[PDB]
């Protein structure tokens, strides 16, 4: 499955990130992180056109909120990023 | 429920936005969140009229004392944003 | 009882400030805070008048040797914030 | 066996770091850090010809939607420094 | 016992802050704090003369190598502010 | 045993800091430590000789690739900073 992902700055702008996500296409929150200096990641799954959809509307809606740091779309990650993934799981 | 979000600079901040939030409406504070750099955040769930009444009043109560970085009423909060306020419960 | 706070840039800072609320009135210190960017936060439970004489003076000793980023009194705490100050137990 | 080393700001910039690092070259990704201020690590190791490729390809990926702080590779690690690197072990 | 306190920004100029003051005076190293934003701190305790040229010694000494944010010596601490030194206790 | 520290800007400087140190002379990496805001530090222990070649080369070998925040050499450390030294332990 393809892998979305949105940084933002605070907690807030990610969980509005991720309710956009989730509300714009059949993708799932798989992964929360987040590693200090306030980046707060989101982590959605689903097929690489909704997981494009999910992320492009989550980008536009923290952005009405907050500062989106980084964003990106994954449509095959090799097994091993799965490791980091894995390790923010929720 | 809809959730109400407030997220500051500083735990002091945050207590303040969090005890005005409790103190305009009938909502729970449910989460408490802190991501590093200094933001906080208060989580409160209750009706989206309710919500609304308290986010206003703890921004309004916090940038009194200190700097209010986002605040957020989500009055439909998709399931899987659970997972995310779960982890922040208290 | 009512709730004294006060966040400093650094651990000294705070501990100047916590021993001199202890010091200027009859308050009980309850609560330790750190939540990154270098903010640490004491927290005093008293009456009311004794609680603000001692966030007065802690925040002016404070002052001399550090930064203090916020001070608050709250003479009546609402029973939800409760639940982030017994987080901060100490 | 060699040791490649990308850190960026930010988790996404080193998820894409680490994901173009095993596209491009026959490297294993056995170590991934997080020292605050945002830095984020990830550790690969292989041949020092696949090791290289990987970092290269790497810190040009990450670059083109993040900060990469610093990038390494270091063809034959010193026993110490597995030390650090199994401080940082992820499965 | 009085209590002898340096904040400096990063490990090595706090552990050759401490080195100063134990090599300076009859004090025993019994806190260490890290309260992020690279703000480690040293605590000593002993005799408030031997505490006092323990500080000065140490602030010196690290302020050789990096940068000395806070120092502070409390000749009678508080019985409370022992609740955050234990916190620290190494 | 002598202390040798380097302390820097990220992980990966750091990590060619310890390489490089262990590489120049007869020293053992004893301790590692980030203190947040990105400060990570390395710790080897061997005779002074010993040290003061890893630490010299190892700044030199860091700086080509990040910034060395701080470096020291403890000849003859005090026996009570070593437990900052243990708590670091790896």
């Amino acid at each position: 499955d393809a892998l979305g992902l949105i940084e933002t700055k605070g907690l807030v702008a990610c969980i509005e990130a991720a309710d956009a996500m989730c509300a714009a296409a059949n993708v799932e929150l798989i992964g929360y992180g987040n590693v200090g200096s306030g980046l707060v990641t989101a982590m959605v799954k689903g097929d690489v056109g909704a997981v494009k959809a999910a992320v492009d509307s989550g980008v536009e809606s923290a952005q009405r909120i907050g500062e989106v740091v980084t964003s990106l779309v994954i449509a095959r990650p090799h097994n091993d990023i799965n490791k980091i993934v894995s390790h923010y799981k929720i």
